[PDB]
């Protein structure tokens, strides 16, 4: 039976989706589209076999997951779709209520790690659906991209790029999500899992070469113009090698104790 | 904003799906997969903008649907996936069977889920087919045939959807061998069976096909709820 594969519904993985379709890979999957928060839980509980897993959640289940090498959702400097929209300087929030978009699990944690370490602030947090209107807030995905390219500039609100703040603070890149197979599925289905892995790399590679076509196509249906989408797609960094694995190890060391996993948690990788 | 497009979940449209993917067409649709019966009901009531419509339902609603020329789900001899081993997923084949088996019974409808009760279509029919007869071959051993057509609910989007469907169907014809190899990995049919099946299906919709529709219509129209001379309004 086709492996049950998750896919983030956001624009950040649209180029990858274009790749999955263009190569014919989609016909080898039983695909589920949803937000990262949900896809993560579904994989953990066994409702999915392979899929994207927000980093924080992946580390909490590191013993039961095996990450795919060479593909992830990250950055090296700005990410553009993982931000903090605020109406006051980040230093002035030690007692201010900050809303955390419920679709996020890694970006919200990182946002906290920065507000308290770089701006020395202990905010009064609360989680809610992403909306930037109803709700100084941490947004990811399309909501964050809209807040960065449209809402922020329209209503003169400040939009801080989380990938940028991390880079400035550590000089390191960042990984928000990785692809993983449940350990039981990888062992039960060694061949399929490897084939899925290779199909994702192949699809990702093609999305890199046809980035302009994806931007043009999506422009037809998104609020973002072609140039913005093209810029966005090229800004995202889907690599997952040693340099990226270094950003993870570091992040895991800084948040591991107060998040649910050893500061030195082991990241098992799918072996060739 | 994206047009809501229906797609028959059966293997008969897997090659077409391969094509919708290969060309990237899928990213321009908000696609819904289901059985022909439901996809037809969905379009007629407005839950879909464009999609496949089993012939009988298209004709019954011919004044409110514009068909796409040059593509449909037909045959010119056996179809393999429409047999007589009434399945509830069918609206056209079942009617064709009532025509054959009467001019060449005590009918009752139920779920095309075998192991019970028979007229079948889709995957269930091709799985039962491999006694078993062939509706496409019997109609061919009597008088081609068009089981379903693509149609939009009666502007520019509609036009490009049509073209994208055409481009996607054309690519699937030249890559049918690929669709078969991949499909054999998960279906119950071996590669050659599927390759034979995909190549057996006839997806054209021009003169030789529109001809077979007027003849099916004239033979059943009166006893099937639509004018014996209903007009099929092709997209301009």
């Amino acid at each position: 039976t086709r492996p049950r594969v998750g896919h983030i519904q956001f624009l950040n993985c649209l180029p990858l989706y274009w790749g999955l379709a263009r190569t014919g890979t989609l016909l080898d999957f039983e695909l589920t589209k949803d937000t990262p928060e949900k896809l993560s839980e579904q994989l953990v509980r066994g409702d999915l076999d392979i899929g994207p897993v927000t980093l924080v959640e992946f580390l909490k289940n590191a013993d039961d997951l095996v990450a795919f090498p060479d593909i992830a959702v990250g950055c090296d400097g700005p990410v553009m779709s993982c931000v903090i929209v605020s109406q006051v300087p980040l230093d002035r929030l030690d007692g201010a209520r900050v809303a955390l978009g419920s679709t996020s699990r890694t970006s919200v944690r990182l946002a906290q790690l920065l507000l308290s370490e770089r701006f020395g602030v202990q905010p009064d947090y609360y989680t809610c659906p992403p909306d930037l209107s109803l709700m100084a807030a941490v947004l990811i995905g399309d909501a964050a991209l809209r807040a960065n390219m449209i809402d922020g500039p329209r209503y003169g609100l400040d939009v801080h790029d989380l990938g940028a703040l991390w880079k400035e603070w550590t000089g390191l890149p960042f990984v928000f999500a990785v692809w993983a197979a449940r350990r039981d599925y990888a062992e039960r289905e060694p061949v399929i899992t490897r084939k899925v892995h290779e199909a994702f790399l192949a699809s990702r590679n093609l999305s890199l070469e046809e980035v302009e076509k994806v931007a043009e196509q999506a422009a037809r249906w998104e609020a973002f113009d072609e140039d913005t989408l093209a810029k966005y797609f090229t800004t995202l960094d889907f690599r997952f090698g040693a340099p990226q694995l270094e950003a993870v190890t570091e992040f895991a060391r800084r948040v591991g104790p107060t998040t649910g996993f050893p500061a030195d948690v082991k990241v098992e990788l799918l072996k060739p």
